[PDB]
C-alpha cells in the first residue's frame, strides 16, 4: 500500500478560484474584486515609498542575519505596542504588558489561541462575530479551542446589528473569550460606532468576559490610526485587560514579509514577565524565532520621525483611495437610476465590502460583466479604480434593477 | 482579580543564563563555546558573499512584497527538493513528492509533526535518538504526538552505539515513526557511517517504520552536499518513502530570515497532490503563508549555475574551518601532553561536539579557566578560533590529566 492512501484531497480554495478564473478571462473590461491586498489606481501592487527608503537605509548598514530572540526584535515589539496603545498610555508607562513579534496577524492569532488553550482555564469557548474572517475558525480550532458566535452583521441593512450583538454578548456565559475586530471588519466592512463600543465594553466589563482584539488594519481603515485603535484603547481605559493581534501586511504593505505582534495587557509588570516566559515556551516549538527582515523595516519606520511621518501620509493615501471608491460607487449607482439604498457602501470601512448582492446576481456579474467576487457578495474595494468605477456601477445596477 | 495569576514563570534557559555570566567574566582569554551559529576565525557573524550578491541582484529587480502561496515560492520549493535529492533523482523525474516552504527547519518540523498527528493513523509514537535536539520534544508533544527514544550516543566511546541503536530500532512497533538526523547529529556530532545506514535502512524497510529525516546541515556538515544528503537518498532508493525537513539557516547563513522546506515523498504524483492539499490546510491556520526575503535569496542562489557554484564553495570553507578547529584541538591536546584518546573530537561531524567532559570538569573550565560550555560537555566548534584553540587545549588538558 502507501502511508497516505487514505489522505483525501482538500476542498478548492474559493478565493484562489475567483482570482484564477479572473486571470483566464480575456474581457478587456474584467475586474478582480476578490483581490486580498491593496492595489493602486492602476490595479498594481504598491510598495510604500517609506518602506523602500527604510530598506535602502537597512542595506547601507551591512547588518548580520543572526537569529532574533524568541520574542523577536525588541525595538519592533516596543514600537509596535506604542503604535497600538499611544505613546503615553498608562499601560506602557507602568510596563504592564508583553508584546512578542509574530508571523504576521495570523501568527499573532495562532500564538494567542495556543496561549488561551494552555492558560485560559476559565473557558474553551471563543466567541466570533457572525460572520468573521474565515481563518479565525481553523486557527482556534487547531489551537484546541471551541468556536461560538454572536450576531454582528444585519443582512437587512447590510449594517451592524447592534441590538442583536449587544443582547448576545450580554448572555455570553461569564469569563468566556470574546473576539472583537478592532476596525475594518472582514469580510463585511461593518463597524460599531464609538457609542456602540462603549456599550459593548460596559457589558464585557459587567459580565467579566475576556476581550481578544484582532487589529489587522490600524491606520489603513480610516487613514487615522488613533481613531482606528480607539476601541482597543477605550476597553483598556475601562479596566479591560485585552490581548491584541497586530499585522503590518496592509498598513505597511509588508504582506509577504510577515510582520505582526501579539500583546497581552496584564495586571502589572511582574505578571507580564510570567506571561512572556510562557509565550516564549509556546513560540519556540512553533517556529523558534521570527523573521528578521520585515521587523527591521517596521522598526526603522516606527522609530524614525521623518520616516514615520512619511508612512502615516502614505497610509492616509491608501485609506483615502478606498473611501473614494466607495463614495464614487454609490454616486455612480444613483446616476445609473438605481433606486436601492446603497449607503451601506459608504457606511462600511476598510477594503472589504458586503454589497448585499445575492449569489445569482454575483453569478450574473461574473458571467455577463466579468466582475469577479465571492458568492457572499463581498467585494474587495481595492479592485475598484476611477477608470473602472463607472463600469462597476453600471454592471451592479443591471443585475439589481 | 486577574486572568493570569496562575501563569507560572517558566524555567530559565541554560544557553542564555551562562551566555550572560560570560560578559561579566573579566579574564582576557575567555571563550563562549555555547553559541549556536557559525562564527569566523575572529568570532564574528558571517554573511556569505553569495547571499550578498543574491541580495543585490534581487534589489535591482525591484520586486513587490505580495503574499506567497500557502506553500511558499514555487521556484524555491523545487530548487530545494533538488538540492536534497539530486536533480536527476527518480523522485523528481516522476513528480512523486511535494515540498512546501516552511519557517526554517523548526517550522518544517512542526508542520510535519502536525501532519503526522492528523494523518498518521498507524501510531502516536515518535522515536528520537538519545539524545536529540532539545526542541524536538516540545515540537512533537505540542503537536499532539507521544515521544519515545532509541539508543544513539555511546558515552563510553563518545561515538555511535551502533548495536544499541539497532537493537532498539528492531524492537520498534511496526508502523511507528522514526526520526533521524540526516547528518551532523545535534547536539553530539556523532553520525552513522554509510555501511551503518545501510543496515538502519534494512530494519526500517523490513519492520515497516516511517522515516522522518531532519536535515539541518547539508553541505555545512562535511563540505560536501552529496555526501551529507547520502543517507536520505539511500533510504529512498531502498523503497522508503521518507519525509524530510530542511533548513538553510546554517548552510546559507540565513538564520533569522527563517528559510526552510518540508518534503513528503509519495508513491505517485496524485498522492502528492492530495497530501499537498492537506499540508496547505495545516499551514494556513499556523501563519497563512511564508516569509518572502529568505526564500527569494535561497531560490536565486540555487537557480543560477554561477552563484550556486560559488555558494557551495563558501559552504565548503565553513565546513573546512570547522574540520580544521577539530583537528587542531586534537593535535594541541597531544602537544600539551594528554594521554586520553580524543579521536572523537575528530570522528564527530559538524559544528557540535560532545567532548566527553564530565560536569565537574565543565565547572572547572568555567571558574579556573573561563571556558564557557553547557554542562553536557557539548562545545560549539564554531566558537573555537586559531587564535584561541591553543589555550583551549591547555585548559582541557589540565582538568583531564
Ligand atoms: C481580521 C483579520 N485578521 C487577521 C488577518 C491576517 O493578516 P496577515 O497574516 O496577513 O497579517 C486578516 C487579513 N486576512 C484579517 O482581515
Ligand atoms: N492570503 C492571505 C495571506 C495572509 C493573511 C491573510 C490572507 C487572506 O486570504 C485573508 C484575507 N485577505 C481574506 O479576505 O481573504
Amino acid at each position: 500500500s502507501s502511508w497516505w492512501t487514505h489522505v483525501e484531497m482538500g476542498p478548492p480554495d474559493p478565493i484562489l478560484g475567483v482570482t484564477e478564473a479572473f486571470k483566464r478571462d480575456t474581457n478587456s473590461k474584467k475586474m478582480n474584486l476578490g483581490v486580498g491586498a491593496y492595489r493602486d489606481d492602476n490595479g498594481k501592487p504598491y510598495v510604500l515609498p517609506s518602506v523602500r527608503k527604510a530598506e535602502a537605509q537597512i542595506a547601507a548598514k551591512n547588518l548580520d542575519k543572526e537569529y532574533l530572540p524568541i520574542g523577536g526584535l525588541a525595538e519592533f515589539c516596543k514600537a509596535s505596542a506604542e503604535l497600538a496603545l499611544g505613546e503615553n498610555n498608562e499601560v506602557l508607562k507602568s510596563g504592564r504588558f508583553v508584546t512578542v513579534q509574530t508571523i504576521s496577524g495570523t501568527g499573532a492569532l495562532r500564538v494567542g489561541a495556543s496561549f488561551l488553550q494552555r492558560f485560559f482555564k476559565f473557558s474553551r469557548d471563543v466567541f466570533l462575530p457572525k460572520p468573521s474572517w474565515g481563518n479565525h475558525t481553523p486557527i482556534f480550532r487547531d489551537a484546541g479551542m471551541q468556536l461560538q458566535g454572536y450576531r454582528y452583521y444585519d443582512p437587512k441593512t447590510c449594517g451592524f446589528d447592534f441590538s442583536g450583538a449587544l443582547e448576545d454578548i450580554s448572555k455570553i456565559p461569564e469569563q468566556s473569550v470574546l473576539l472583537l475586530h478592532a476596525c475594518a471588519h472582514n469580510p463585511t466592512g461593518v463597524d460599531p460606532r464609538p457609542e456602540q463600543w462603549k456599550e459593548i465594553a460596559s457589558v464585557v466589563k459587567k459580565k467579566n468576559l475576556f476581550a481578544f482584539f484582532d487589529m489587522a488594519y490600524q491606520g489603513f481603515a480610516s487613514g487615522d490610526g488613533d481613531k482606528d485603535a480607539w476601541a482597543v484603547r477605550h476597553f483598556i481605559e475601562q479596566g479591560i485587560n485585552v490581548c491584541l493581534c497586530q499585522s503590518y501586511a496592509k498598513n505597511m504593505g509588508l504582506y509577504g514579509e510577515r510582520v505582526g505582534a501579539f500583546t497581552v495587557v496584564c495586571k502589572d509588570a511582574e505578571e507580564a514577565k510570567r506571561v512572556e516566559s510562557q509565550l516564549k515556551i509556546l513560540i519556540r516549538p512553533l517556529y523558534s524565532n521570527p523573521p528578521l527582515n520585515g521587523a527591521r523595516i517596521a522598526a526603522t519606520i516606527l522609530t524614525s520621525p521623518d520616516l514615520r511621518k512619511q508612512w502615516l501620509q502614505e497610509v492616509k493615501g491608501m485609506a483615502d483611495r478606498i473611501i473614494s471608491m466607495r463614495t464614487q460607487l454609490v454616486s455612480n449607482l444613483k446616476k445609473e437610476g438605481s433606486s436601492h439604498n446603497w449607503q451601506h457602501i459608504t457606511d462600511q470601512i476598510g477594503m472589504f465590502c458586503f454589497t448585499g448582492l445575492k449569489p445569482e446576481q454575483v453569478e450574473r456579474l461574473t458571467k455577463e460583466f466579468s466582475v469577479y467576487m465571492t458568492k457572499d457578495g463581498r467585494i474587495s474595494v481595492a479592485g475598484v479604480t476611477s477608470g473602472n468605477v463607472g463600469y462597476l456601477a453600471h454592471a451592479i445596477h443591471q443585475v439589481t434593477k
